This record gives C-alpha cells, sequence and structure tokens, in this order.
C-alpha cells in the first residue's frame, strides 16, 4: 500500500508518558484493547463496505483546489490506508509505534504533509475543526458494522466505545501540529 | 449562577456559515435538535446525580482535579469546583434546550476560552492551572459523553429514543469542542 | 527573604489586556519605564532610611488584635519584603510576572492571606478604604529620597509621577479581591 | 525564546549536597563565579560569531533521521537557546534554579525529552558518548573568543578554567538519565 508507513515513520515528539495520559484521559484500558482487537474480527471482513460509506462535501479535500475536482488517484491511495486504519485501529498494540503514526496520519491532515505523500497538487491543509467535527461521523458510522454479525449488546458497546476512545484518542494526537506552541 | 453568562457574552469570531458548516459536519439535524430537547426532559431531573460523577468538590472526579487546583501547592479550590459545577450543572440543560444559534456558538466559544488561558481562573477570580492543554479538551470528549448514556436510559423507553438523543448529545459534544479548539490552534489552521 | 515570593506565585486573575488597559489608564508609558528604573538607581542605596519612615496610624495592622501589641517579627518581615519592593518597583519591568506579584502582594494585604505568609496571628483584614488613602503617603514620601542625589527637577519629576503611577496601579490591581464580583 | 526554560522547570532529582560536591571536584570556587561573569561581559557581544561557529561537525542529530535530512526550524530554535546558554553560563549564579536547568538541558539531549521541545520528529535520542566527548570542542571554541578583546593571559586562562569547569559540570550533571540506576 503506497504511503502505508505504519512502523516506518520518525519519532513523534510527544512523551510516552503524555500518551499515557492521553490514553487515560479517554478511559483506553485493557478492556477496550481486548474490544478494539474483537473489533478488528468483526470488521475485517467488511471494509470494503466500511469504505464504501467513507472514502473511495468534504471532497473538497481530494480536490485541486484551483478546479475543485477531485484527484481519483488520491481519493484511491488514501481509501486504501483508510482501509489499513480500520484494522490498525482494531488490531494494533497502541505503543510508541502506533502513536508515531497516529501522529504521522494526524501531519497528513495537517498543510505540513497533505499530499505529499501521493504527490497530489490539493488543498493544502485540513482546517482542524473538521477533524474535531469528523470524530462524530468516523465513530458513529462503525457501530452498524460491528453489530451485523450478532452477539451481545454489551459486545457491541465494548467495541463500539473502544473504536470512539481510539478516534477520539486519535484525534487529540493530530491536533499537536495545529495548536499554538504550548497550547496542546 | 456567577459567571454563568449565556446569552451575554460577545461575538465569536467564527461566521454564521462556518458554525452552520460545523453543525453539518457533525451531521447536527433537525432529528438531532428533537432528540436534544428531549434528552433535556430526561435529564433536568437527573443534573445533581450527573453532576456527582463529573464535578463537585465531593464527586468522583479523577486525573483532571489538577486544573481545578492551585498550581503552586496542587491543591484543589474549593469555591472554583463548587461555582464551575453550577455552571456546569447549566450547561447540561444549555447543551439540550438551546437552539444552537448565534447565541449558542457565542457561549460556546467563550466556555472554550475559559479552558484556554486566554480565560481560565478569572470568571471566579481563582489562582488556578493557567491553561487547560488542548489534548485533554479533545480526549475529553470520550468520557463527557459516554458518561451521560446511562442518565438518558434509566427513565426507559425506546433504544431508537436513547441512541438519539445519546447521538445528539455526542454531536454537541464533538461540535462544542470543535468550536472551543480555535483559540488553541495556530492562526489558519483552524 | 522568607515570604518574598516575586517570580514564584500563581497566576492572577486579571487578564494580560486587562492589565495593559489598566497602564494605559495610569499613562504609565515607556518614558516612566525608564524614569522608574532610573528611580530604582537613586533610591537603591537610600532604602533602609526610606524603610524607617515606614516600617520597622499603620501599626495596628502588625499587631494582634486581641492585645493590640505589634508583632515585631511580622514588622521585621514585612519590612524586609518592603525594602525589595522598593526595588521591585523600579527596577522590574512591569509584565505578568510583575503583575502576579502584585495580585499577590494585594491578597496579603486582604483577608485572604493576611497574617499566612509570616505565620503570625494578626488583625486579619486590612479594609480597602485605607489601601486606597495610602496611596497618598507612599507616593508622597519617596519624593524627598529622589531629589536627594540631585539633578533636573524633569528627572526628579518623572522618576516622581512614575512611581506615582506605580503605587495606583498596585492600588488598583489589589482592589481585585476586595470588590464584589462584577463592579472591579 | 521559544523553548527556553531557564527558571521554568522542575526539580532535578539531584541534590543540592550532590550539587555542591559536584561544583567541588570540578574545582568551581568562587574565583571562577567571577571569572564565569567576566566571560559573560567578554562574550555577550560576540554570541552571534560563537554561535555560527557552533550552531545555525554532529549536523545528524538535528536532522530527520528516516531522511537524514536537518530541520532548519529545529536548527534555528536551538540556536537561538545556546545563544542564551552562553550567557546563562557565564552570568548566571550556579544555584539550584540553574542545576535545574541544566539538568532540563540533559533532558534534551536524552531520548526522554529531545525534540519535545520544538515539536519536531528528529533523531530521538544524543549518545552519552558524543556529550561527553563534545566537552573538548565546547570549551577550547570559546577561548579565542575569551582573548580576542584582550587583556591579561591570566584573566583569559581564570575565564577560559571556568569555563572548562562549566562545560564539564554540566555535562556531568546531564549524564544522570544516560546512566543506569546507582550507577551516576
Ligand atoms: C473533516 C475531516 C477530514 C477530512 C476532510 C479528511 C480527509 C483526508 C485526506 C484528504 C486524507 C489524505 C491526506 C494526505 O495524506 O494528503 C486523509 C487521510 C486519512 N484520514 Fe482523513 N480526513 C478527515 C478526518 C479524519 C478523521 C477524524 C480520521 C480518523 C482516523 C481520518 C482518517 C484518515 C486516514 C486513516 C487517512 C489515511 C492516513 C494514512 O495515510 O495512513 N480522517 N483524510
Ligand atoms: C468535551 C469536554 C468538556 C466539556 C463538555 C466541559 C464542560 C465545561 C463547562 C460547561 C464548564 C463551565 C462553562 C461556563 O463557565 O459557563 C467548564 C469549565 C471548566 N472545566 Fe471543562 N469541559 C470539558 C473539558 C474539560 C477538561 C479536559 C478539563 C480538565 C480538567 C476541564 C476542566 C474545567 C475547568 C477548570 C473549568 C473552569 C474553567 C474556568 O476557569 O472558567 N474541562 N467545563
Ligand atoms: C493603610 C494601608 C496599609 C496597611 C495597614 C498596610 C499594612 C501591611 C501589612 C500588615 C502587611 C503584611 C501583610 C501580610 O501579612 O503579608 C503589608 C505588606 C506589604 N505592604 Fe502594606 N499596607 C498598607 C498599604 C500599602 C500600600 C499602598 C503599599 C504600596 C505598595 C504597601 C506595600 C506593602 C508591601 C510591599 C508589602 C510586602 C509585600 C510582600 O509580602 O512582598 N502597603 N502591609
Ligand atoms: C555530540 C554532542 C552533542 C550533540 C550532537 C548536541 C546536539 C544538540 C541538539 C540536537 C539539541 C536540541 C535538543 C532538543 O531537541 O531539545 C541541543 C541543544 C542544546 N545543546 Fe547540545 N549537543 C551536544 C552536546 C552539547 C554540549 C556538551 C553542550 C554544552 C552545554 C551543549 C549545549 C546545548 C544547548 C545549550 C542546547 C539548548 C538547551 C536549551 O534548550 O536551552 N550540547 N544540542
Amino acid at each position: 500500500i503506497p504511503g502505508y508507513d505504519y512502523g516506518r515513520v520518525e519519532k513523534s515528539p510527544i512523551t510516552d508518558l503524555e500518551f499515557d495520559l492521553l490514553k487515560k484521559t479517554v478511559m483506553l484500558g485493557e478492556k477496550d484493547v481486548m474490544y478494539l482487537k474483537k473489533a478488528g474480527d468483526v470488521l475485517k471482513d467488511q471494509v470494503d463496505e466500511i469504505l464504501d460509506l467513507l472514502v473511495g462535501h468534504l471532497i473538497y479535500y481530494f480536490s485541486n483546489p484551483d478546479t475543485g475536482e477531485p484527484i481519483k488517484e488520491y481519493l484511491e491511495r488514501v481509501r486504501a490506508r483508510f482501509g489499513a486504519w480500520i484494522l490498525d485501529t482494531t488490531s494494533r498494540d497502541y505503543n510508541r509505534e502506533w502513536l508515531d503514526y497516529q501522529y504521522e496520519v494526524g501531519l497528513r491532515h495537517h498543510r505540513s504533509k497533505k499530499g505529499v505523500t501521493d504527490g497530489v497538487r490539493t488543498v493544502p491543509h485540513i482546517p482542524l475543526r473538521y477533524l474535531i467535527a469528523q470524530i462524530y461521523p468516523l465513530t458513529a458510522t462503525i457501530k452498524p458494522f460491528l453489530a451485523k454479525k450478532g452477539g451481545s449488546p454489551e459486545d457491541i458497546e465494548g467495541m463500539y466505545n473502544a473504536w470512539f476512545k481510539s478516534v477520539v484518542l486519535q484525534v487529540a494526537i493530530w491536533s499537536h501540529p495545529y495548536t499554538k506552541e504550548n497550547d496542546w
């Protein structure tokens, strides 16, 4: 998967303790790690059906800004990495390697690295306000996929809440290159 | 409620269209507005029980008390916790029952400045931790969303009712934090 | 100097803009900052003489209230901090650090923290009316010391007026814990 | 100066006595404190010239590790703090405040906080061996600047040796987060 750089990016300037504190704040515990891995099982085999809901109004950020035309090759390549992110979110251990890639992913929404990974000339920057807003649809979208394979509501809620915790935590990490020095 | 300034704050530097776009991004529709108002009914009469989970000076609040504290001594400011708790109590019902209009937007922006070094501590005249880091505001989206759901369900009803109320609350919390981030983010990055 | 906490106190609940507006109102400009620093030169070597005029209708507030007896220790320790305040007033940059200490000093006249710094059992509270009244003697007392080393009357007036501006500004800050919520 | 945190950092886990013993071992006495302050006079007005020799052999540690490309903003911001360190080394009183900042500076070479201050993704860790080796060039580089303004060789040697003592003492402090528990 071109540009997919999990495990191959530089050290994010967030410390291990600050990360641990962040996981504590979103209440990401051992239970959620289990629920996440279980979401990975439930979602593994529905990724394309998830991808069709999300990536294949914010089309604009996949576009050439001067013409407003979307970049097919940008959408395809990001979609593929997003497909991997679905399973990275569920199945990776949320360790320094994970933190570093989440930070990378945040830089790629940011003017710092947006468009660079796919070599496209695109909207340079995704405003923070939309990254945070997106927490809702990207959280809520997953839940029908978590439930389709049945099980217990407490299973579905545990998986769902763990996913929710991860999305928030990710966006919390991503905000670091968006926020003023000292305000993060 | 001292410091509670809903309807009495200055114009936030966010336009009406950017706000509307933000509500559209979190998918805050007329269904959610209805669900929010219905959460207001379900929650109004459980606020103190909600407040005890989140904010008091005899609450249950966790790794967060520090931001209610004197930084040099680490001691929490009882009067800060009580006054904020009262405003938080009103915020619960403001979140459910207010119309999400310019007046609302302006107060959400105010509330974000009050977590920010710009106005934290000023409202209660306390000498406190000057600034709540953005990372924690965003992280808090989860516990402040998830905490509400048992209270939405206690009075029974339909799961689709509870989910509608719950999701609307979720949308509001995200939208609020999205607004609050504006004084935290670099010029042009919001 | 025990209790002398310049640079080591918490954030006063006064904003940077409200402080700047306050300096604007007392007309504290770049000229006064220069004149203040020059007062610092003129006064540093007369502090003890200054202190003997001021601290070594006030005495009651240095006293045990039940017996009316003054607390030697309290007077000695405050005098020392006052000695430092003379030079802090002239030589510090009037920035957030300064503002925070002025606010601290106001709390120490207030029932909020009077007596705490020196661990004394004393008159709990200095009434605001006397803090404001004291603006005059604490301003006017300094002027002979500003003039003793000679120079130009315009020098002496510039130093004197800057000192006057600072004393007012300080008391203006101190009033915040004395005034009703919303009335400051 | 962004990130420049002298006087604003937490308590280093080195005691006052262990610090005093360290100054005793490098033979940092009252004479050196005087010589240091005199170096401060001699160097204050040559800092940029000094900075151009050192920071604007080990560029890699200012770099992105994956690409080896140096981070201009990292070099700029560190250079500015280094400029302040030159004058902090000469002019500060070597007290607890100073010790705490030296410890901070050592953590910033260490994997514990390297890159965090400037939010850069960089080489995570400066190996201890290079911190110690650097004692020589960072000591010897200063001496022509100490001599340029003339004076006595005994003046230049006193300033030079005091600088030498400080650099060693600093690195001695910095080694604490690098060394095994109990071996420092
Ligand atoms: C309104 C908000 C958002 C918009 C408009 C947006 C759009 C984009 C775009 C254009 C890219 C590719 C950026 C580049 O490298 O040039 C991208 C990458 C990605 N986004 Fe977003 N995004 C948003 C928020 C989010 C959120 C909250 C998540 C949650 C994780 C997310 C997940 C991803 C993933 C997984 C990728 C691919 C990352 C990779 O390269 O591995 N996005 N998104
Ligand atoms: C989604 C996240 C959050 C929500 C929904 C929320 C809600 C609120 C509300 C409603 C208020 C009072 C507003 C008013 O004065 O009218 C408030 C104030 C406050 N909250 Fe938060 N809060 C959040 C995050 C946080 C975090 C992470 C902390 C860290 C402990 C925190 C600590 C405080 C403090 C110290 C105040 C007093 C602020 C001040 O000095 O004015 N809050 N919060
Ligand atoms: C009638 C008016 C005043 C009375 C009775 C008074 C008395 C006192 C007392 C009892 C203290 C010790 C407070 C404590 O317990 O810490 C004190 C501290 C002090 N006062 Fe006043 N004061 C008055 C007005 C002023 C004014 C106008 C100034 C001008 C700046 C001033 C300057 C100071 C200073 C510098 C200190 C030491 C602050 C520190 O702790 O560093 N006072 N005064
Ligand atoms: C081979 C050895 C060294 C290398 C490769 C190196 C490189 C660096 C780097 C990359 C930084 C930025 C660190 C950060 O991310 O915060 C830095 C900061 C700094 N270095 Fe070194 N350094 C070395 C040894 C030394 C020595 C012996 C000194 C003597 C004091 C010194 C003085 C400084 C100073 C003063 C700063 C800025 C401290 C501050 O943030 O205030 N370095 N150096």
